[PDB]
């Protein structure tokens, strides 16, 4: 019968939601970072280039971090399809407020608006997609491999339309063209799930017991309490710059495993079980932090380094979901074809990791042979996202804590991309990519010992 690629046709409403929204991210990102290379040098930004890329990574730790508990919001308060609706809302105007005649004002402002408006909306498309799914069902893994192709479609496609507009009609009509990729995701979200979508998913599944309101407000009460009184001692005692509020949201991102972890511990049953899974979510920070530094210090390379004078140099980023779209074909392929393999997951991760060291390692190379002083070949960046790509592939298969890790790796980004410079070019790439690979030869041995649990 009709089906959407062998699914529920409600998967083309979903597939084509998230695709525009992150067409509406991902365009906007190709050229944000620019964006405030241009306000710093017309004296609007006064931060340094290194600041504008330290605000890009906490820009994505934030991101992923609210999405840590969108899914609570609409599970428990607001509801799953209401929250997607919501949370497009306030990402296409976080997109509106950037094509408003504003300068470096309008920055906090748009970040606000959209890291709220994914938090809504990024968790609760992946969980309306696995709603067209009985738990029977047999097509989920299926269905959510084309949920993913929807991701990195528009994400591939944002870069070349938003970056040609750019360089074309300027900064504030390509940041409109992202507020229109996430508008018309609302028309087919809003129109297309009426007709489509269960409508029991337009509440709270899980609604709050009478009980349970004040503790949560408690909780939620004490949490910004206690983020205001830190703020207010940090001005108190002088610790009041742009790059003091970065470190403190990079260390409440990093504390919150930490201490979700610490206090895990308090049953021998897993224990010892638990901890195996660190070694898993350390080296999934590791990799994050590798692989969102190709929209900051991949994208500072190929704007400084690399001899693009022919097409727009914010097309790179579209490197990165490109190889993932070729790569799912192949990988379909592998994943069934070598069934008594069977990659334990822990193995996996390394070789995602030591992927992610090759791809830096890799750019350490240019540099030392040709030196940093000119500009260098494209292939060397394709070649570079080759290489970090093949390694998202293999670790690609509670998402809050695959959120987390992505948070706390970009929000790890947000110290280490201050130390890029043209001087600093190759003991960087090679010795984070080193030491990245040399993290990912210890995991054999921890591999094997989280085998044995
Ligand atoms: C999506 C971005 C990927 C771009 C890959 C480009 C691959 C280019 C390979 C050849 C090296 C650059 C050649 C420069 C060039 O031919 O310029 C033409 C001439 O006008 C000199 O600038
Ligand atoms: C005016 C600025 C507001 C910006 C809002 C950004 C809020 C970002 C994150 C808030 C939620 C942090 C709590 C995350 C958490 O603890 O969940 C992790 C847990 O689910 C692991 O599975
Ligand atoms: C209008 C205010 C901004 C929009 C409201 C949503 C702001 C985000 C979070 C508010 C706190 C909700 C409680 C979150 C929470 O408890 O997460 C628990 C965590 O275990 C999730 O699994
Ligand atoms: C700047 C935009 C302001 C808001 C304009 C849109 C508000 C107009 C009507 C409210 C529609 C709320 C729909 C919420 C919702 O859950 O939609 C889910 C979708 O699947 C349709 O059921
Ligand atoms: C419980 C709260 C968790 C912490 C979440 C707070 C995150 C809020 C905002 C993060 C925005 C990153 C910094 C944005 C920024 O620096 O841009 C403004 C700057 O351009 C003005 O000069
Ligand atoms: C359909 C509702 C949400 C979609 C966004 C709607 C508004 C999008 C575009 C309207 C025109 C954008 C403003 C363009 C602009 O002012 O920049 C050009 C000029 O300022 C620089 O020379
Ligand atoms: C200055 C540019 C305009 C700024 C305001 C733009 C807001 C325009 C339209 C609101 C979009 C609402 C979401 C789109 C949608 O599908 O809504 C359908 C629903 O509201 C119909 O009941
Ligand atoms: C930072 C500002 C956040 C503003 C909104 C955060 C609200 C967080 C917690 C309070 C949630 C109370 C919602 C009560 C509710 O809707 O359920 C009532 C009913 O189901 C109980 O019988
Ligand atoms: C629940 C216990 C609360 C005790 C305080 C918790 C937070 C402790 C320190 C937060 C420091 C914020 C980031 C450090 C900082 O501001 O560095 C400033 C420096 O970069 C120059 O301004
Ligand atoms: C008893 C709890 C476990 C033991 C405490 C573990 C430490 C807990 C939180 C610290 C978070 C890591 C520090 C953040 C960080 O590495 O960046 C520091 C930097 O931003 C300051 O300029
Ligand atoms: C198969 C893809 C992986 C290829 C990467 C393997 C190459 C490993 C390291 C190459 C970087 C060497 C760094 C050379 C270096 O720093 O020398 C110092 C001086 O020459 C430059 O300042
Ligand atoms: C899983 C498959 C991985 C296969 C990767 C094989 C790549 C082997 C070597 C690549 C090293 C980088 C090439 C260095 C190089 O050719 O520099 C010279 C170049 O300027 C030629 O003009
Ligand atoms: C199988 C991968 C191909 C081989 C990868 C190993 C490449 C190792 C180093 C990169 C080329 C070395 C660049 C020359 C160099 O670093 O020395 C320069 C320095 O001596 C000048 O003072
Ligand atoms: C699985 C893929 C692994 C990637 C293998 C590593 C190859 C990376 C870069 C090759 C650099 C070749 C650059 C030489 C070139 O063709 O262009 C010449 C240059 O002078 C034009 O600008
Ligand atoms: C069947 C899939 C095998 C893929 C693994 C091989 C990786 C793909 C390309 C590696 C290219 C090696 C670098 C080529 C090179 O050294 O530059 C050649 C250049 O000097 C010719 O002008
Ligand atoms: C199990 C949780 C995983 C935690 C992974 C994060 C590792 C903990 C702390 C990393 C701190 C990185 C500090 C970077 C640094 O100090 O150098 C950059 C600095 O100069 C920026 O101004
Ligand atoms: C020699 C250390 C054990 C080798 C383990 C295998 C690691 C994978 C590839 C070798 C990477 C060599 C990196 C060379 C290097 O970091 O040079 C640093 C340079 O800045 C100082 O000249
Ligand atoms: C075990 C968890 C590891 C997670 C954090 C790994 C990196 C931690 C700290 C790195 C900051 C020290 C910077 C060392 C350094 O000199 O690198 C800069 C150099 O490459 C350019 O000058
Ligand atoms: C300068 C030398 C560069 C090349 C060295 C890189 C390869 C050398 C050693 C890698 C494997 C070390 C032994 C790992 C091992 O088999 O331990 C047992 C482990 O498999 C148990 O799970």
């Amino acid at each position: 019968g009709k089906t959407f690629f062998g699914q529920p046709l409600g998967l083309s409403t979903l597939f084509m939601t998230e695709m525009w929204e992150r067409f509406s991210y991902y365009g906007m990102r190709a050229i944000l970072l620019y964006y405030m290379w241009f306000l710093i040098s017309t004296g609007d930004l006064h931060i340094t280039r290194a600041t504008a890329a330290s605000i890009m990574a906490i820009y994505a730790s934030m991101v992923y971090l609210s999405g840590t508990i969108g899914g609570f919001v609409a599970d428990r308060i607001i509801g799953a399809r209401p929250a997607v609706f919501w949370g497009g809302v306030l990402i296409m105007l976080g997109h509106i407020v950037l094509a408003l005649p504003f300068g470096a004002s309008a920055l906090f402002g748009s970040i606000i608006l959209i890291i709220i408006g994914t938090g809504f909306l990024k968790p609760n498309v992946s969980t309306l997609v696995g709603t067209l799914y009985d738990e029977h069902d047999r097509r989920r893994d299926a269905g959510f491999s084309i949920f993913v192709f929807g991701i990195n479609l528009g994400a591939f496609i944002a870069p070349l339309i938003v970056g040609a507009a750019q360089e074309a009609a300027g900064y504030h009509v390509a940041f409109s063209l992202a507020a229109i990729g996430m508008f018309i995701g609302l028309l087919v979200y809003y129109f297309g799930g009426k007709k489509t979508l269960d409508p029991h998913y337009l509440r709270p599944t899980d609604p709050l017991a009478p009980e349970e309101v004040k503790p949560l407000l408690v909780k939620v009460s004490l949490a910004v309490a206690g983020f205001i009184a830190i703020i207010v001692v940090m001005n108190l005692v002088g610790w009041n710059s742009l790059p003091a509020y970065i470190n403190l949201l990079t260390i409440v991102a990093i504390a919150i495993p930490v201490f979700y972890f610490a206090w895990m511990i308090s049953t021998s049953t897993e224990h010892l079980r638990v901890v195996s899974y660190i070694p898993l979510f350390i080296a999934a920070v590791l990799f994050w932090a590798i692989e969102e530094q190709g929209s900051v210090v991949l994208a500072t390379f190929a704007a400084e380094r690399v001899d693009s004078s022919w097409f727009p140099v914010s097309w790179f980023q579209s490197l990165n979901p490109l190889f993932i779209m070729l790569y799912t074909p192949f990988f379909a392929w592998l994943w069934t074809a070598w069934k008594k393999n069977q990659p334990s997951s822990p193995t996996k991760f390394a070789v995602g990791l030591m992927f992610a060291g090759l791809s830096f390692l890799l750019m350490a190379i240019p540099g030392a042979l040709y030196g940093t002083s000119g500009k260098v070949s494209p292939l060397w960046l394709v070649g570079s996202w080759a290489l970090v790509i093949l390694g998202e592939m293999l670790i690609s298969p509670m998402m809050s804590m695959w959120f987390l890790s992505s948070s706390v790796g970009s929000a790890l980004n947000a110290q280490l991309v201050t130390l890029y410079n043209a001087k600093s070019e190759v003991a960087y790439f090679s010795y984070f990519g080193l030491g990245s690979v040399v993290l990912g030869i210890v995991l054999v041995f921890l591999s094997k010992r989280i085998q044995g649990l």
